[PDB]
């Protein structure tokens, strides 16, 4: 079918997909209040458009921690990308590769870091991390993404057990992973992997500002802000919501980032306004794979891509460096 | 049927167009945050009438660029209006010439400049102009817009590119649109079309104070608070919840308009009270057409005008210059 | 059936009356905004109750323009109450005269001011006046309200012209009304009624504190803060929340009365609250005719008398005078 | 069935329950305006999680008035327990020794303060109690409490009389109850009660901080934060919304409990992040029992402690005296 829009794409997959493997992608935990919000919080957002400014050449590129992307929108980490297309994390990083975007390639990814690396040599590529109870597979996982050619590491900080999410216990895998993830994990582990690695670190899930700030103090490089797609703890704040109040906090030490919720191209410029260098998209990319694997993949990042041109254009900016924060109001 | 509000109008509207072509017409861009938002606004917006002021002789009449009007409310620039009646545009300027209001023509118009002019010879007429990538045509529009008695330019500059309207891609012209429009359009375009003509130019699409104050250092004679009927940017604010900081911004210098969601005669009152000096009507106007051409037009042009003069009566106001902040509370 | 509540009255006499006739009943006009906000401001309101106050004893009297009432709950004017029930306003005033509380007969009432008179000889009776374009019978109400043991004249100010009831247009009355009703009503005229009779007036309609202090200049005893049941002008606030700016505004000059909305205990017990005298009510009353007349208004008024004593024994008030601004907060 | 959250439980005794007795338990008062808001208000407070903080251990353990619990989650009194369930309160009581937290008692429990004593004889127990007409029976039941070793008084405040509850209506023992409860109930036996028992007394249904400030005038021990589960006043405040003010108003004198619409981990979270010492639940437990008496009760409780303890994990907080007001904002 004829697919123009993200929620086309979740809308074809619900169609497509075992019940069981939809829910596991489309849920957020409990009550799933944080999920909806994530959504509507960028739609309280609103926008105050330049006119007559120029925009016959829009240019999207910018950078994350010093690399040059083709635009400020990323592939998220997401566990278990072969449920949804038998390519899985390949089709994903090819689809990248395409598009001249990052991929943040979750650290339970079904294809192995050195696979990956093989499918998208010059594609820009993060290891998503856990500090695992087991801190030689934690190290062996940093060496071989330093080895293989990635450019960061974005370690997951919001999750000492995973959340309650209802329909997943409704519908093993969750044992196994309580198992290996390590509820003791604080800031000495931090300075620990700090100590670990000369890549770039960036903090996943920070949602306060003393947060925000601890994290500049241990020398990292960069904050996602993030909810962890509203899957972990419910009634925590929209990102885009509290996406200022982390910005100010870092003072311009180190790039924000966002993710959770983004679905279209004014999501991308509403969150560049408020302070975020780019954006990270998680579902989308899953809903891409359910589509046609690779080629989903593709078309999502492209319809996002355009959305966001769009976007920039009737709100008067030519570049991501005019993206300033007279364009948005609450 | 018997029509007797302007929803009446949609909804019959909706049962006799083709889906295709009720679709382009009702609706706006993607998600429709702002459509809605049109609509809501104004119903927060709550009216504290004045009782016992004797409004035995209700005046509607006003003036808009110094020309004299039956009614603050005129008909707004509509493309494509032969879809909805065979007699399109010569039907509308009927109604309006009967009416004794204007009508701003879209340079989109089936009918020709001088043929709009010819079915209404005594009708008040304004051209809304695209500065078209070619400047030659462009430039004759406005000559014959002057030749032929048309008394106003709305130069739209809202509109670099098109909206993304999801139904309307679900659902050739857009493509050739996009092809004539120049995207490039800065402020040194306005000082161009302002050196060309001696017509009064409004400003349409103007959403910041601060591009409000730059359309009066360019000499510009109006600014129409508009946001394309939501079909452009989604997610900009409601028409009447900026008209207030665009009022403020231009310290009485130029009369400032509004279009976006007007339905009801209490619209247009709480747009008054707020400081526009006369409301447009964009989707009423096509639905008018769609029930029965020139006479649906003026059913109604003559429904805003009647409630209009009743949302006068009630609020204790005879005419429109004592229509004042006082009537309004957000 | 068994019905415990007002609203189960509304729903009884939507089931036994002609749609037309429940359609006038029930309607607000235009969209119905007010309508629906007369209902909604209530719960906004939020009540905190005193406990441990000794509440055996409640004693809900007070007074209405010096008259003792048996509650601050009584019967609003509503014109055409023969088609509720055969025995109409004869029917309410014999519910009026059980209860101790008040009636404001209505000046269209189909029943003669002596005939309700001669039904209630001992109830506390009003009467409801438009000033007519013929002020001949005007005067002739005012006198016979004098002569048949009215003790106060209501003149109701925010009717020009009658509202636009969308309803009523889709099911001859409405244009004898508009015939007989003088838009030119002005302070003039009050001024002429001040002079005509020495009988309490109170000004019914008021949505402003400017023209509640112009009532208390021309020598007028009360302030009925009413929005006509959300039947004139559409968009104007609840009267619950325009009460405390009316209370404000008259400085203790006059009392101040509220209807609009009333339909349960604890909207009695906020009106009060907020410094309302006492509450009247409409719809309840024609829903209490459409049930079973006489008994059925006296069933209504039950329900109120006793929700209201229970809302001020549960709120820790032994009577009237201890209700206080400290039981509500919006 | 297989039962997850407290909802399904829920969901559940709907499907088992007569309508009449699911409808008693579920109802609240009059429009159940406040039974909605005691739900919603909780989804308006957002938490703020702290990352990194080593949650590893994670110790729910705190006190009540002096005595130990496992978490900080205790039954509140419903009464006709045994409508639920054969067991009723010797089932709940059995469950609250099982999970090492209190059980506070009903007045109106089927089961004797003796039955109920030698059913947990282990467990904390705690007596609600009411000031009857009869003073006698109120004095036994206090002295009864004393001998068979209960630890505290929790005296009902907010109901001189029971609330109007429209199902139970539609749907005896509401009168034999309004015959036994005193409506004079004053100040002045708060100290008759004080000076009768040296055991704790805690005010239950207070609002206000003025009447909290009283309380601890008159030397009880402990506020309990209710509105009686919504059945009392309709149109209070939400428990949680009250709850910071009477925290504030008490200045650390008493320990501040709340109960009204927990139903999830995070719930209790919140409650705690504003002050509250601990929470107490009503109808959750009585879905426990319609599901399988003792098992069910245990099973609901022990959901509740899990969320907390996964809410409190996810937040970084260790134990119960590190939950902080940072955590929360409205
Ligand atoms: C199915 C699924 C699996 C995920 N797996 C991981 C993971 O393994 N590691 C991780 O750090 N985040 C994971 N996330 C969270 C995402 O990285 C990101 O925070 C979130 O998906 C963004 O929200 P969005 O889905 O609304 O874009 C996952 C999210 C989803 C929906
Ligand atoms: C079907 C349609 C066609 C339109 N065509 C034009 C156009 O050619 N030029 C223009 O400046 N505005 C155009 N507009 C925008 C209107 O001039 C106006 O901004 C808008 O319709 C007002 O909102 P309303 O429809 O809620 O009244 C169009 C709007 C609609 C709905
Ligand atoms: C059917 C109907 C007839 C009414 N007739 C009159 C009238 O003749 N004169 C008048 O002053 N107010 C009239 N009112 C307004 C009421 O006096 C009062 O303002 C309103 O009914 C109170 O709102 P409620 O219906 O929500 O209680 C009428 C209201 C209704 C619903
Ligand atoms: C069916 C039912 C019976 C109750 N019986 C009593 C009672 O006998 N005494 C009392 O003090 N509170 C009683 N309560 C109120 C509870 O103690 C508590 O305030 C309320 O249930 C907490 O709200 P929740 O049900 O949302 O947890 C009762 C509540 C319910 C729902
Ligand atoms: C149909 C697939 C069901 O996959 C699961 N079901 C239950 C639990 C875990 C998984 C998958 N795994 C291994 C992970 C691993 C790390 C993760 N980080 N975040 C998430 C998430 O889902 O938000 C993670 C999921
Ligand atoms: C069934 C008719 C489909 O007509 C189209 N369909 C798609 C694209 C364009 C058109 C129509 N044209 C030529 C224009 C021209 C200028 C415009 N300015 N604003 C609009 C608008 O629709 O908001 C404009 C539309
Ligand atoms: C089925 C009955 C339809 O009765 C009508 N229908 C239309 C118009 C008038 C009436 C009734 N009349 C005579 C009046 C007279 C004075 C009024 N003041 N307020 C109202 C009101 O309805 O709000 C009034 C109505
Ligand atoms: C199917 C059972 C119907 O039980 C009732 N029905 C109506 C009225 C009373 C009861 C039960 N009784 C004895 C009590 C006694 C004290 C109470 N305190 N609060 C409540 C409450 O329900 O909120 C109380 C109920």
């Amino acid at each position: 079918p004829r697919l123009i829009c993200i929620n086309d794409y979740e809308q074809h997959a619900k169609s497509v997909l075992p019940k069981s493997i939809y829910d596991y992608y489309r849920s957020g935990a409990n009550d799933e209040e944080t999920l909806a919000d994530n959504i509507a919080a960028f739609s309280r957002w609103k926008l105050y458009p330049r006119m007559l400014r120029n925009v016959a050449e829009t240019d999207l590129s910018t950078s994350v921690l010093g690399q040059r992307v083709s635009m400020p929108i990323c592939v998220g980490a997401t566990a278990m990308q072969r449920m949804a297309h038998v390519d899985g994390e390949l089709a994903t990083v090819r689809a990248c590769q395409s598009l001249g975007t990052g991929m943040m390639l979750s650290s339970w990814a079904t294809s192995s870091i050195e696979e990956v690396a093989e499918a998208g040599p010059e594609a820009l590529r993060w290891l998503q991390l856990y500090i695992y109870k087991d801190r030689e597979v934690t190290k062996k996982l940093v060496r071989q993404a330093e080895k293989m050619g990635y450019k960061a590491i974005f370690v997951t900080v919001d999750t000492p057990y995973l959340g309650n999410r209802l329909d997943d216990v409704r519908n093993g895998l969750a044992a196994y992973v309580a198992k290996a993830i390590d509820p003791s994990i604080s800031w000495e582990d931090i300075k620990w992997l700090r100590r670990l690695t000369s890549l770039p670190i960036v903090a996943k899930g920070i949602l306060r500002g003393d947060d925000a700030r601890e994290a500049v103090k241990h020398g990292l490089n960069g904050i996602l802000v993030s909810n962890h797609g509203a899957r972990q703890l419910d009634g925590v704040p929209a990102t885009i919501d509290v996406l200022p109040e982390i910005v100010e906090a870092v003072e311009g030490k180190v790039e924000v980032f966002l993710d959770g919720g983004v679905r279209k191209g004014t999501d991308v410029l509403k969150a560049l306004a408020l302070g975020a260098k780019a954006v990270f998209v998680g579902r989308p990319i899953v809903w891409g794979l359910a589509f046609q694997g690779e080629k989903g993949v593709q078309d999502v990042l492209e319809i996002l891509k355009e959305e966001f041109r769009l976007a920039m254009a009737l709100s008067g900016c030519q570049n991501v460096k005019v993206i300033d924060k007279t364009l948005v109001r609450k």
